[PDB]
């Protein structure tokens, strides 16, 4: 550890090839992407074998023999899969192949080609159907396949196909059928758009079709789907169904995809895996022109994967609202009314469900002060994954293949804000999948979204900046060692562990000042902190303080030897501080900084003199204190004052950072203090410690029991955990990395000191985040 451990890396990324390979990257990474961003080539998503079959259905507007679209069925005739099935060679999904192939089966027989194709598909349909035993064997299932594969298996019964029809399968999916259609609301089915308009095809004895189109998208679709269009275009005639299967033949030519467009969910999707993959600020125009699309189309009754679907997704508006928020847009919690009654969203194919409950989960952890329904939406979400967990469908075939348990697993055990940013980074690159495959009414793929640059830039990147970092530590540890700090055998030495602190959320290359100075001070501060609560003698102390308020090397005389020693390296990082400070903000800040060391020291001392007279203080008194004398003030404050090319105005700066205001500095103090008391006031009073916050508030309440302490601590940690998110993400004119420097390291912060049961901080846990963090590349 320490010195020895960091001058024996020797990382080969440091070398100025590895970053102009990750330059050409991000611009192949552009220029993939530009298309969905700023061109016209939205919505680039794989063949629907499935829907290609309905839209080869369409008989020729002409009134001849012909289908109106002759393209797909000589599509169908040249996409047959080397085992009769149609859809994506890549996976196997049972009832994607099932229904694609009962779908392809039957347009070749209307037309009356494709004879081997046809017996080719009705083999793999008859033996695949055998192999089921029971119903653990169906795996995942495509959206709507209990509705609509009884009425295409009763299409093809009634031309006396050779397929099972008599399998206790197939009666079981014509009663789930039968179970799917008895909660349907059919007279609303004209009147209020809902899910099942994307199955038209699979209900066709139910509908009225001179009164479904009230409920038609604006394109002419129906809701997105081009085999329900091509339905009740062929039951209607009616124009605008016509005009939008022309439009998705016109886009991708011989095929349709299974929803179109997905401009909405494909561009929060990239976004999405941009940022989890820790890749973002390489893409800020790109993010920037995204957002803005989505934010265009962004209203109080949410949003559908496509901007023209007539009802909301929770999915796409759970994606869309953490996102927006997250880049600093204005979006309110309000628009999830549109997805309650009297919570529901327990109707749809379950991987959808499941990824928009994961999405509602994440995004109620963005919650502002007062949003109730964000807690709400976070107690439903939590049940709901849990309950998930406990399901069949869950351990699938196909959903353990895509590891999905682990992912929900993961989900609920991670808190947004308890968690380090670079670590989260170099997890999801672990789990990115370039080749991921979707669900709906077929498997598709997003090739815009899962792809192989996003990961290779990810993977690369994350080794740059870490070997960049490692050479960091290799000066922090250097300095260390020369500083004078070491000879404080009464203080732990700690250097990686507070240039983590930082170097963990703020990692970007230019603000390596930034983590060297945070690092000093922190160093710096756990001495002070073990010399005012611990080693020194109050007079002692009285003295090292009257020295605090003369800032006068000179009058260190009368100081015991350490202490003369302590306040030299003192005064000496505090001013190479400041001067660093004034250099990068070009105004005078030594001032500013000895009346915040002096606040912070004279905190100290007030908590010392109440340790010898064995006083304790009221909960009032100790959380005052305690915002002043933890430190986090003075030390946040000199790192964000150095930061490459981030003017701060004493304006600017007032906006985070005003003791006495509920603004960022002074929230991560409150809430530093609070949550280490949660973690560690167990241990502490068993140790004799003096009084923490718990012991404080049951002072003030002595009939109140210990639990209802802990009950109260927790009590304002939470709103001040609100609040300090409202202030990170707030708009207002202060840099906004500046903004993210101080949240960032608050979220380090609440790593440590997460799950509070009073016992201690895991020193080995902090080890490994460590490790993870800066120690262990990604394997390329
Ligand atoms: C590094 C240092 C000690 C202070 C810098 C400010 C920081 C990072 C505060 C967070 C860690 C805490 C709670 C230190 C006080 S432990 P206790 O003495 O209150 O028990
Ligand atoms: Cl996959
Ligand atoms: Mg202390
Ligand atoms: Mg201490
Ligand atoms: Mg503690």
């Amino acid at each position: 550890w320490g010195y020895d451990l960091v001058h024996s890396l020797k990382s080969p990324y440091i070398d100025s090839s590895y970053r102009e390979r990750a330059e050409v990257l991000v611009s192949e990474i552009k220029a993939m992407l530009n298309p969905a961003i700023t061109g016209d080539g939205e919505s680039m998503i794989t063949p629907s074998a499935y829907d290609t079959a309905w839209v080869a259905r369409v008989p020729a507007i002409d009134g001849s023999a012909r289908p109106q679209f002759p393209q797909t069925v000589d599509w169908i005739l040249k996409n047959q899969l080397k085992d009769g099935s149609w859809g994506i060679q890549s996976h196997f999904l049972l009832s994607d192949r099932l229904l694609a192939t009962l779908s392809c089966v039957l347009v070749l027989l209307k037309w009356n080609v494709g004879d081997l194709q046809v017996e080719q598909g009705i083999e793999f349909i008859k033996s695949n159907l055998e192999l089921v035993k029971d119903e653990t064997d169906q795996d995942s299932l495509v959206t709507d396949f209990e509705i609509i594969f009884p009425s295409l298996l009763r299409e093809a019964q009634s031309l006396r196909l050779g397929l099972p029809y008599d399998l206790p399968y197939i009666h079981l999916l014509q009663t789930k059928r039968q179970e799917r259609l008895a909660k349907l609301s059919r007279e609303e089915i004209y009147a209020v758009p809902s899910p099942l308009l994307y199955s038209l095809e699979g209900i066709q004895d139910i509908v009225e079709w001179e009164r479904i189109m009230e409920v038609q998208s604006q394109d002419g679709s129906f809701l997105s789907s081009p085999a329900s269009t091509a339905c009740v275009f062929m039951h209607t005639g009616d124009a605008k169904c016509l005009e939008f299967l022309n439009s998705v033949m016109i886009k991708f030519g011989n095929f349709v995809p299974c929803l179109y467009p997905v401009d909405l969910l494909e561009r929060l999707l990239i976004v999405d895996n941009i940022v989890r993959l820790g890749i973002y600020r390489h893409f800020e125009k790109e993010i920037k022109e995204a957002l803005d699309y989505v934010y265009r189309h962004w209203n109080e009754r949410g949003i559908g994967w496509g901007r023209l679907n007539p009802i909301a997704d929770l999915e796409t508006t759970a994606l869309g609202f953490r996102l927006l928020r997250l880049h600093r847009y204005n979006v309110s919690p309000a628009i999830f009314d549109n997805f309650k009654d009297a919570f529901i969203c327990s109707t749809g194919q379950f991987n959808k469900d499941v990824a928009s409950m994961l999405n509602l989960y994440r995004a109620s952890q963005l919650a502002f002060p007062g949003e109730n329904i964000l807690d709400e939406a976070k107690s439903f979400a939590t049940k709901y994954l849990r309950e998930a967990l406990e399901k069949s469908e869950t351990s699938s075939a196909w959903n353990n293949k895509q590891n999905l348990s682990q992912e929900i697993k993961y989900a609920l055990k991670t808190s947004w804000h308890a968690s380090v940013p670079r670590v989260e980074a170099k997890r999801y690159c672990q789990v990115y999948r370039p080749d991921y495959a979707r669900i709906a009414k077929c498997v598709y793929k997003l090739p815009y979204v899962n792809n192989e640059k996003f990961l290779e830039l990810g993977k690369l990147d994350f080794n740059i900046i870490q070997s960049i970092h490692q050479e960091e530590m290799k000066n922090v540890t250097s300095w260390f060692r020369d500083s004078g700090l070491p000879l404080f055998t009464f203080a732990r030495e700690r250097p990686l562990e507070f240039y983590f602190l930082v170097a963990a959320g703020t990692y970007e290359p230019q603000y390596a000042k930034c983590r060297f100075l945070f690092t000093k001070v922190a160093c710096l501060q756990t001495v002070l902190d073990d010399m005012y609560d611990t080693y020194g003698t109050l007079d002692e102390l009285k003295l090292f303080t009257e020295a605090v308020r003369r800032w006068d090397l000179s009058f260190t005389e009368n100081l015991p030897d350490y202490m003369k020693l302590c306040y030299q390296i003192y005064y000496d990082i505090v001013h190479e501080v400041a001067w660093e400070a004034e250099k990068e903000q070009g105004r005078e800040l030594v001032s500013f900084f000895r009346k915040g060391w002096e606040d912070y020291l004279l905190g100290y001392y007030e908590e010392a003199e109440w340790l010898a007279a064995e006083y304790v203080p009221t909960l009032d008194e100790y959380i005052k204190n305690g915002i002043t004398s933890i430190g986090q003030r003075i030390l946040l404050l000199s790192g964000v004052l150095i930061m490459d090319g981030q003017l701060l105005s004493q304006e600017a700066l007032e906006k985070v950072d005003y003791p006495g205001r509920r603004v960022l500095t002074e929230l991560n103090s409150l809430i530093s203090r609070l949550a280490d008391d949660t973690k560690t006031y167990k241990a502490e009073k068993a140790r004799g410690e003096l009084a923490s916050s718990i012991e404080c508030y049951m002072k003030d309440h002595p009939e109140c029991t210990e639990e209802e302490a802990l009950d109260h601590i927790y009590s304002i940690l939470e709103p001040a955990v609100k609040e300090l998110t409202r202030e990170f993400l707030k708009p207002d004119d202060v840099p906004f990395a500046c903004k993210k420097m101080l949240f960032e390291e608050t979220r380090v912060t609440m790593v440590i000191f997460k799950d509070g049961d009073g016992f201690g901080v895991s020193k080995l846990e902090v080890k490994d985040h460590i490790k993870e963090c800066l120690i262990e590349p990604l394997p390329l």
